C-alpha cells in the first residue's frame, strides 16, 4: 500500500465472545471488555482509511501451542461444555483456586480446573470464547505473517486479548497470549531475536512469564504500580528475568495521575532499551487504557497523545506487528488506538 | 444418660452475609446462622448439659496458630473494601496464579486474593467480631476440658477447618480445632490428635501441623479430585520432615454409606491408639448428612449415634469443634446425636 497506509487483520468472529456477567466489587456487573470496543476501532480504521482490511487465515493450533501448553489448550476447547453438563447455571467463573500452601495438582472436577487454569474470577467463560480465541490469535499470526512478507507493520485488531494469559493460565480478560505467539513465529521463522514492548496501561505479566528465562525475546512493560492495580503479583521493577533471560526483562511502573509528559520519559527508557538489544523485529502490545477517561485505569493520556506515541515507535525501524490489548472507555478506544496507526504513518 | 457442657456465643449472628459465589451467580450463602441456632435449640431441648458463653482470651492464642499478618488482615478487610468504594459484599477478584509472585501488595483487592483460597466466603461487617467470638467458643471448650470435663462441644460458627496460618476459605477464617490443639499443646499435653469427620477435608489443619509430629492429624473425607478443597486431602499426603507418617487422609467417593464410611473411621481410630494422644480434638462436621445440599456421603440421622459412640471409645479428653452441615431442618438432630452417642444414647 501506499506510503502512510497500514494494514489490519480483522475478525468477524469476535463477537462469539459476548458474555453476560463480570464479577467487580463483589457484584456481577456487565463486562468492560465488550464487543464494541473491536467494532468501534474497526469502524475509525474504515473511516480514516488507514490500509486494507483483511480477515484472518487459519493457522491451526500449532503456532498457539508454541506457547501454550497442550493440556491449557484442551481446557479451554472443552471448559464450557462441562460446566453446563456439570448443572451449573451461571457463566463459568472461578469458585476456587490453588491457595498458597496447596498443590498445584490438577483435579478432575471442572470447578477445580477453573481455577487450577486461573489467575482471576473476572473473565467468565462461556459459548463462544474458544471460537473467539482461537481467531483473535489467527488475527495476530495474520499480521505477523504480512510483516514477514514484506509489511512494515501491521495492526492485529485482536479481540479477547492476549498479554495477561501465561503459558497455562487465562485471566485478565485474556486467553491466549497474542503477543508473544506473534513473536514466537517470528523466532520460529529465522527471526533471531524479538522485542515485546507493553504499551498497555496493566502489566503484561503473561508475556513476561512466557519468555522470562530467555534472551532472545526482550519483554518490556509500562504499567501503573501492581501495588495499586492488577495483576498485583508479578509486574515489579526488580522482577529482571531469571537464568538466561537474567536482564531481558523490564517493567517500569507509574503512580496515578502520570500524565505522557512523565510517561513518555519511561517509553524513551524502554526505546533505548530495545536499541540496545537490537532485535529483528518488533510486538507492541498496545492498549489505549492509558487514557484519561478510561474507567478502570488511573493515568492521563490524551487522544493526541497517542500520535505522538506512534510516531515515536516507528522511530525505532524495526519490523512491527500492533496487537490490540486494553482501552475502555468505547467513545475514545477508536481514535485512540487508530491515532497510534496513524502517528506511526506520519499523521501529525 | 450422661451429661456435656455446649459452649455458644450469640455472637455469631454478627455475620450475616447476603451473597455466596456459586456456579457462576450470586446466591444465599449455606452457612447461614440458623445452622447455629438449630443446634442450640436441640441443645436445648435434648437438656445435653450446661450452655456456656465463652470467655475472652484474646488474640494471643489465636496467633499460636494464625499469623500477624493475616489476622491484621481480618480485622481491617471490611473497612478498607468500603473506603475503596466497592459496593458489594466483600469477595477476592484476583490471586496468586501459578507463576506469579507471594508477594503481599497493598491494594486492598490484592490482600482480599493474597489471604484467600476462594470467592464462595464473602466478608462483610461483623465478620471479625463473629471469628474472634468463634475462636473463643472453642478456647473454652478446651479450657472446661483441661480443668476437668471428658469433653465438650464447642458450637462454633463460622467453622475454622479449612483456614491456614494465612489463608481464609470454605467459609473459615480462624482454625478453632488447631487454635484448640494448640492450646492443649501450649499447657502441657504432649501429644494431640485432630481427627476431622467433617465431609470436606480439613486442608487448613493439616497445613498447620504438616511438618509437626506433636500434632497428629487425620481426616475422613470425599474425594477431593471431586470436591473442595480440591488441592489437599489426597491419601499421598503423609507429612514433612519430622511430620511424615503424622497426617493421614482417608478418601471416598460419591454415595458413600456408613457401612463403609465407618470402615476409614476405625483406620483412624487405630492409628489414634498407637499415637497415644494426651488430648483429642474432633472437627465434627454434619454435611456427610445423606440430605447435605453440597456434599455426597450418605449417613443417616442414627447413624450419628454410633458415631458418637466410637468416639467416646477412645477414651480421650475430646472437644468437639462444630465445623459444616447444611441441611438445616436435621442439622440439630445430627449434631446432638454426636454428642448424645458419646454420652450413651443408642
Ligand atoms: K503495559
Ligand atoms: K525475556
Ligand atoms: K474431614
Ligand atoms: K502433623
Ligand atoms: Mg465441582
Ligand atoms: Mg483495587
Ligand atoms: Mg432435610
Ligand atoms: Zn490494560
Ligand atoms: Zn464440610
Amino acid at each position: 500500500g501506499p506510503l502512510g497506509s497500514m494494514k489490519t487483520v480483522f475478525s468477524p468472529l469476535h463477537s462469539r465472545r459476548h458474555v453476560k456477567t463480570e464479577l467487580d466489587g463483589g457484584l456481577l456487573i456487565e463486562p468492560h471488555e465488550k464487543p464494541s470496543r473491536a467494532e468501534t476501532i474497526l469502524a475509525r480504521v474504515k473511516d480514516q482509511a488507514l490500509g486494507e482490511i483483511l480477515e484472518p487465515e487459519e493457522f491451526g493450533l500449532g503456532p498457539v501451542k508454541r506457547v501454550h501448553t497442550a493440556d491449557y489448550v484442551s481446557f479451554l476447547e472443552t471448559c464450557w461444555d462441562e460446566w453446563v453438563a456439570a448443572g451449573k447455571r451461571g457463566e463459568a467463573i472461578p469458585t476456587f483456586w490453588v491457595g498458597r500452601g496447596m498443590r498445584a495438582r490438577l483435579p478432575k472436577d471442572i470447578d477445580g480446573r477453573l481455577g487450577y487454569y486461573s489467575l482471576g474470577a473476572d473473565t467468565s467463560i462461556s459459548d463462544g470464547t474458544w471460537e473467539a480465541a482461537r481467531a483473535s490469535a489467527n488475527v495476530a499470526l495474520t499480521a505477523q505473517k504480512l510483516v514477514a512478507e514484506g509489511e512494515r507493520a501491521a495492526f492485529a485488531l485482536c479481540r479477547p486479548p492476549g498479554h495477561h494469559a501465561h503459558a497455562d493460565v487465562f485471566g485478565g480478560y485474556c486467553f491466549f497470549n497474542n503477543a508473544a505467539i506473534a513473536a514466537q513465529a517470528f523466532r520460529d521463522q529465522g527471526y533471531g531475536k524479538v522485542a515485546v514492548l507493553d504499551v498497555d496501561f496493566h502489566h503484561g505479566n503473561g508475556t513476561q512469564a512466557i519468555f522470562y528465562d530467555r534472551s532472545d525475546v526482550l519483554t518490556i512493560s509500562l504499567h501503573g504500580d501492581p501495588d495499586l492495580v492488577f495483576p498485583h503479583f508479578l509486574g515489579f521493577e526488580d522482577e529482571t528475568g531469571e537464568g538466561d533471560g537474567e536482564a531481558y526483562n523490564l517493567n517500569i511502573v507509574f503512580p496515578p495521575d502520570t500524565p505522557f509528559s512523565i510517561w513518555s520519559q519511561g517509553l524513551e527508557k524502554a526505546c533505548e532499551r530495545i536499541r540496545t538489544f537490537a532485535p529483528d523485529a518488533l510486538v507492541v502490545a498496545l492498549g489505549v487504557d492509558t487514557f484519561e477517561e478510561d474507567p478502570i485505569s488511573f493515568f492521563k493520556l490524551t487522544s493526541g497523545d497517542y500520535l505522538k506515541l506512534g510516531k515515536r515507535l516507528e522511530q525505532l525501524g524495526l519490523p512491527t506487528v500492533f496487537t490490540m490489548e486494553g482501552g475502555y472507555d468505547v467513545d475514545a478506544i477508536g481514535v485512540n488506538a487508530v491515532n497510534v496507526m496513524q502517528g506511526f504513518e506520519g499523521k501529525s
